[PDB]
């Protein structure tokens, strides 16, 4: 159908475009293909005036993805781009089992299953931050489970690259239920990028064990208010360890300055099973 690829069914939809299953007849491998329509992006952008154009943002995402080579992050294999054709194809390695969870759910993960996946998430995010990338859309439906049972981070549509020790950001992107209070607040005009990913990791972990979001409303403007102003409250069931409760509370600290950072999360008693399952060092995980 397309070069050496046989296109198959649509399997997911991220922030942009459609992901479909494809089969490469030359290497007998299945791939996931993100398909973008250039005219669609331009039409939908409309009269919007922005520093960066819609097609330009796509190229920035491609550049980000080309940097990444880690077992807990998706792998971009190829880009098929013809200036004459409307569609652009981003070919990724397939992660066979799909999203770890869709929220809400009546069947959440056990505490042990959540720890296993949360460890993968920590390693993948430590790597992204090491590579100077803020994901900005961490949520359970963007965490794909491989055939080997491990998580890979996907959907870099709203991600950005930063030059310094941290990213200094002023705009609000991603999924509303996972957005940090700082990003939504008019008082906080700029905010740390790393702390946004940690907040979203916190919402994600709460989702893992409870099958529901900490903050939710049908009206998005109310949801923003609850994120900023509603106290974190845990459900009665399942009854989780105080251990885990403490970690989630610190990740969902509404003040980004006192919020727990990734190097502290790595050593948290819940994550490590009190030192039984320690994570590798930053260098071992990122440049090894
Ligand atoms: C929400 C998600 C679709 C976002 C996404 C996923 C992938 C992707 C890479 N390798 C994959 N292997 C499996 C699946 C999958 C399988 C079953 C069900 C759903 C997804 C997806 C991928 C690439 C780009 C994007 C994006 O939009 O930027």
């Amino acid at each position: 159908q397309l070069d050496q690829y046989t296109l198959k069914d649509e399997i997911g939809k991220g922030s942009y475009g459609v992901v479909k299953l494809a089969y490469n007849e030359n290497d007998n491998t299945y791939y996931a293909m993100k398909v973008l329509s250039k005219k669609k992006l331009i039409r939908q952008a409309g009269g919007c005036i922005q520093p960066r154009g819609p097609i330009e943002q796509v190229y920035q995402e491609i550049a980000i993805l080309k940097k990444l080579d880690h077992p807990n992050v998706v792998k971009l294999v190829e880009v098929l781009d013809d200036p004459n054709e409307d569609h652009l194809y981003m070919v990724f390695e397939l992660v066979n089992q799909g999203p770890v969870m869709e929220v809400p759910t009546l069947k959440p993960l056990s505490e042990d299953q959540a720890r296993f996946y949360f460890q993968d998430l920590i390693k993948g995010i430590e790597y992204l931050h090491y590579q100077k990338i803020i994901h900005r859309d961490i949520k359970p439906s963007n965490l794909l489970v491989g055939e080997d049972g491990h998580i890979k981070i996907a959907d870099f549509g709203v991600s950005n690259e930063f030059k310094g020790s941290d990213a200094l950001l002023s705009n609000t992107v991603g999924t509303p239920a996972f957005m940090a209070p700082e990003s939504l607040s008019e008082t906080r005009k700029i905010f740390s990028g790393k702390a946004l990913d940690v907040w979203a990791m916190g919402v994600t972990l709460y989702c893992f064990v409870f099958g529901q979001c900490p903050f939710m409303d049908e009206r998005i403007m109310c949801l923003h208010s609850k994120i900023k102003s509603q106290a974190l409250e845990f459900p009665d069931q399942p009854d989780i360890a105080e251990d885990l409760k403490d970690l989630i509370t610190r990740m969902l600290d509404k003040n980004p300055e006192s919020r727990i950072v990734v190097p502290e999360i790595k050593l948290h008693p819940w994550v490590t099973r009190h030192g039984a399952e320690p994570l590798p060092s930053e260098d071992e995980n990122c440049t090894l």
